[PDB]
């Protein structure tokens, strides 16, 4: 199943080309700009004291380029931190919270396509 594959099956070189495509799709999305680089503390009081595990798309790109991820779960966990951190720090009427909702929905669509392609 795709769930077990996601947790257990090591990422191959072919898998990594798919991860790069997924990442580039997210970076190009109209609602991705809040997530392209780390949050600046001057945009968000106490951000780094509140958020335990910050993440952003440039950090994920570096990690993809360095072959940091061994399993798809780990890549999904980093991506999900981006959206969960945003929704945790901000109120639901924040424009950043709204971007997280839209971009995660897009991620989920692309992720399902990638999982289907591994077979
Ligand atoms: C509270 N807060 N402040 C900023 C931000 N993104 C920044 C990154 C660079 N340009 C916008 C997010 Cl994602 C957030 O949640």
């Amino acid at each position: 199943t795709e769930d077990a594959m996601t947790v257990l099956t090591p990422l191959t070189e072919k898998d990594y080309e798919g991860l790069k495509r997924v990442l580039r799709s997210l970076q190009a999305h109209k609602m991705a700009w809040p997530f392209l680089e780390p949050v600046d503390p001057n945009d968000a009081p106490d951000y780094y004291g509140v958020i335990k595990e910050p993440m952003d798309l440039a950090t994920m790109e570096e990690r993809v380029q360095r072959r940091y991820y061994e399993k798809l779960t780990e890549f999904v966990a980093d991506m999900t931190k981006i959206f969960d951190n945003c929704r945790y720090y901000n109120p639901s009427d924040s424009p950043f919270y709204q971007c997280a909702e839209v971009l995660e929905s897009f991620f989920v669509q692309k992720l399902k396509g990638f999982k289907a392609s591994r077979s």
